Parts: structure tokens; sequence; C-alpha cells
């Protein structure tokens, strides 16, 4: 009876194993533009995404991840409110049964159709399992997906979701290059929270991109045939991966554009 997004296992539930669900620094959140504070003393962010070595995409039963080698610095994150480096490690969406919903964070209440994270971890300490356990640990770059055009840079992903339909399949996946998931402008709303999967750790410096990267209807229904069950049990189609906005409490969302 493990956490999930079912009606039995789902967001609603998840405090009962980790209670720190309901803490201080969760995220989702709503992002109320109105209330965002532009902060001149913000840096561009850079993002340094050119010597990026993919290495595979596994189903985890929550959602597919593209894991990168992060042995060196290589796809790194830095600037916009971080101190030092951030190594990108692997990212992953959320999505909906519908195109009405499946982003994690909102935007004056507006739910797109999908979220892109792209996980990074703090050089300073030495690996992930540690980086999660500080507060400035990780840096997770957000970005909206809203269906349209077909995302060029996505087709690659999507092209190779068939061979990884059920929880624990994996396939080789070199040579990917994530600049062509980043849309043209890198403003970004910018907060302290927390993993949006348990184990839920408040270990994360949020950068949500404003501007949405637009997929295709057929880029998005590839996704939802994928499944949360293991292979020969019965299918359950991996759709609503998403956890929804959690209360703000004491945290200000601050942006990097006036
Ligand atoms: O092994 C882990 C590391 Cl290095 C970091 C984090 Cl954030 C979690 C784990 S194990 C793990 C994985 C998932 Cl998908 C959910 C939970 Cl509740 C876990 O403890
Ligand atoms: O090369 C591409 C073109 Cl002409 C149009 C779009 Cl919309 C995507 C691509 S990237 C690409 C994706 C896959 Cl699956 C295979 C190959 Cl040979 C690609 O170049
Ligand atoms: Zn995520």
């Amino acid at each position: 009876h493990h956490w999930g997004y079912g009606k039995h296992n789902g967001p609603e539930h998840w405090h009962k194993d980790f209670p720190i669900a309901k803490g201080e620094r969760q995220s989702p959140v709503d992002i109320d533009t109105h209330t965002a504070k532009y902060d001149p003393s913000l840096k561009p962010l850079s993002v340094s995404y050119d010597q990026a070595t993919s290495l595979r995409i596994l189903n985890n039963g929550h959602a597919f991840n593209v894991e990168f080698d992060d042995s060196q610095d290589k796809a790194v994150l830095k600037g916009g409110p971080l101190d030092g480096t951030y190594r990108l490690i692997q990212f992953h969406f959320h999505w909906g049964s519908l195109d009405g919903q499946g982003s994690e964070h909102t935007v004056d209440k507006k739910k797109y159709a999908a979220e892109l994270h792209l996980v990074h971890w703090n050089t300073k300490y030495g690996d992930f399992g540690k980086a999660v356990q500080q507060p400035d640990g990780l840096a997770v770059l957000g970005i909206f997906l809203k269906v349209g055009s077909a995302k060029p840079g996505l087709q690659k992903v999507v092209d190779v979701l068939d061979s990884i339909k059920t929880k624990g399949k994996s396939a080789d996946f070199t040579n990917f290059d994530p600049r062509g998931l980043l849309p043209e402008s890198l403003d970004y709303w910018t907060y302290p929270g927390s993993l949006t999967t348990p184990p839920l750790l408040e270990c994360v410096t949020w950068i949500v991109l404003k501007e949405p990267i637009s997929v295709s209807s057929e880029q998005v229904l590839k996704f939802r045939k994928l499944n949360f069950n293991g292979e020969g049990e019965p299918e359950e189609l991996m759709v609503d991966n998403w956890r929804p906005a959690q209360p703000l409490k004491n945290r200000q969302i601050k942006a990097s554009f006036k």
C-alpha cells in the first residue's frame, strides 16, 4: 500500500507516511503573478547544458526519468537565486489525463497540460543523497507545457516511450540534448520549497520559467500511454501524476522580470 496517485494512495494520503507533507515549505504552489515581487538583485540564470551526457530513460512507476552522468560538471545550473554549482541528474514530467490539468505549479490558478522538472544538486554536498538532506541541496527548473505545435526537441523522448511502458523498464538514451526542451526566455519565478513526491524533503530552490513550451496533442497522448503498473499486472494508465498546489505559508515568490 505504497504511495501513488490513486484514490487510496494519492497526495491526500502521503502525510501518514511522510508527515513533512504538511510542512512549512511544501511544493508545488500557486504562483500569484500580481503578488510575486520583482527582485532586481536576482541574476540571469546560467543554463550550461552543451556537455550534457544523457544515459538512460526509466519508467519508475510514477513518471519516466531521463538520467544524466552527474559524476563531473557537464550539465550545470548556476546564477539566478543560486549560490554555487548545481549538476543535472535527471529530468521528468508530470501530466494529466486531459489537456486542462497536469502541471504541479499553477499560475493565477491556471493548470497547464504538463510540467517538466530538470533536477539538479548542489556540488558542495558531493552526492544527490547528501544534497536532499540540505535546505539548499537541489535546484529544480520547472517548465510548463501547453498543447499546440510539436516540440522538436521532445520527439526523441516520445519516440522511445513504447520501450518503457511499464514500471521498472529502462532503455539506453544517449546523446540527448536537453537544450531542446527550453523556451526562448529564461524569465522565472523562484521560491524555497520541496520535492513534490515522497519523501517530500524541503531541499529545493524552485526556478519556474514564465514562458511555457508548446508540445503537440500527439506528443502528450504518448505520455498518457505509459503505465504505473509493472509488466503482466492490471493496466493502470500513467496519468494525473501531479501533486496539487500546497499552502504558501511564510514564503515570498520572487520574479526575475519587471
Ligand atoms: O535513495 C534516495 C535518495 Cl538518494 C534520495 C531520495 Cl529524495 C529518495 C531516495 S529513496 C526514495 C525514492 C522514492 Cl521515488 C520515494 C521515496 Cl519515499 C524514497 O525514499
Ligand atoms: O529532425 C527533426 C525534425 Cl526534421 C522535425 C522534428 Cl519536429 C523533430 C526532429 S528531431 C528527431 C527526432 C527523432 Cl525521434 C528522430 C530524428 Cl532522426 C530526429 O532528427
Ligand atoms: Zn517532478
